[PDB]
């Protein structure tokens, strides 16, 4: 009998969940030396492929802010990525709709640069933080590990502004934050070339030579993601 | 069947001083998982993967990174779409850390030290104090070219000063794309293949590793391209 895909020895790795961050994804991938990994849903049906090339394009190619918006990046992803902790959470805002801005300026001229719904990265100055609150940023990120005073926190409570503290400095926090993005915003979703447990190895061969992908997700006869295969397993 | 017989990617190798940005553009546009790096005589120096680029962006705490890597100013200018208003022509290296000068005048001394790379806005006072602190590189944001006065101060004190159209957040994201490929690429245990090898023998070689591509050399040890399992 000719060989089928299940007859091979492949990478039986658990697919990623679509809500996990680029950062969580890269750690999982790097630690298995994977060039790409499947994404699946709660029922373990194929949603996507995620390549290191996708991650990289996301860093190397961005004019676009509201990126946090378009990706619907969640607060948990930002806290994890910035090793941060929340002092107040607007529990009814799931999306941060504006752009990321380093509040470099002094208090009076912040309005020329920072709008309602923006994500502002500020330092340990109460004056700055109060003005960012009055401007109704969707998220205040305070740097240097300098947890804000109770007065500022109560003002965020009053106005329902999400406020968090990271130990990182503004530069570092600016480099990190894009690692927060969920995989599902970055992964490939269309024209997925998948392979069945029961396809003949000789058929898969043909199929694989048609494209140049590092890996192909393997799906069982019940349509569930079982792992992935590469040219190397042939 | 000889390796040369086969059909391959005939891609020109990267020069080792090229930035990650420029390198990614060439790869992205030729759809390359990896690419050879070679010297000015076309002898093999290394292999550069997108994994090596990504790892550089994800896993980095290490400032002085600009220093460790001898990142050049032309690389920073390109990446930041910047213009130089003064240049210290006797300094190839920027040795300190990158710091966003978000702070106020009198407080800068606590966070910024001599040799640092300061990202600043359109404030003469701040720019002047940064100069007085002897930063290696003052980067000015928002397309806000510094005043003649600030320019002459940089002149007398030999401080490199440049202006980028980008804001501080974006400058901070971009700057790391400046590093030269040779700081990032794999250098050792390079697995290469001769134009004049048995295709059956490159098959055994290849199965012992999981690399996307293997660079191809002729019998003069010149890099002619690369091949993959695909081929
Ligand atoms: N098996 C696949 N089917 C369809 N698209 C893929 C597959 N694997 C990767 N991709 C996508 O195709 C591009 C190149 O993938 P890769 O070869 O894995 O670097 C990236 O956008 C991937 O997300
Ligand atoms: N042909 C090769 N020989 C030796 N090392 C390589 C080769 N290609 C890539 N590498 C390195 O091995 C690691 C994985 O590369 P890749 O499989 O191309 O993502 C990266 O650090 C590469 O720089």
């Amino acid at each position: 009998v000719k060989l089928k895909v299940e007859d091979l020895e492949m990478d039986k790795i658990a697919p990623l969940a679509p809500e996990v961050s680029l950062k969580m994804a890269w750690n999982i991938m790097r630690d298995k030396n994977l060039k790409s990994i499947p994404v699946a849903d709660g029922n373990n049906h194929l949603l996507g492929m995620l390549s290191t090339s996708n991650i990289t394009a996301t860093y190397m190619d961005i004019w676009d802010s509201n990126i946090l918006a378009k990706s619907a990046t969640s607060l948990d992803n930002i806290l994890d990525t910035l090793s941060a902790e929340a002092q107040n959470i607007n529990e009814e805002r799931k999306v941060f709709p504006g752009k990321v801005v380093v509040a470099a300026m002094q208090a009076e001229s912040l309005k020329e640069f920072i709008s309602e719904g923006d994500i502002a990265i500020a330092g340990d100055r109460a004056e700055i933080q109060a003005e960012l609150i009055e401007l109704k940023v969707s998220l205040l990120i305070v740097t240097g590990g300098h947890t804000p005073s109770k007065e500022i926190i109560e003002l965020a409570k009053k106005n329902n502004i999400t406020v968090i503290t990271t130990p990182h400095d503004s530069f570092t926090a600016s480099r990190l934050i894009v690692q927060s993005l969920p995989v599902d915003y970055v992964m490939t979703k269309d024209n997925l070339v998948a392979v069945s447990t029961d396809d003949l190895v000789e058929d898969v061969k043909v199929t694989m030579s048609e494209t140049r992908y590092s890996n192909y997700p393997v799906i069982d006869e019940n349509n569930k993601v079982v792992g992935s295969i590469a040219r190397f397993h042939l």
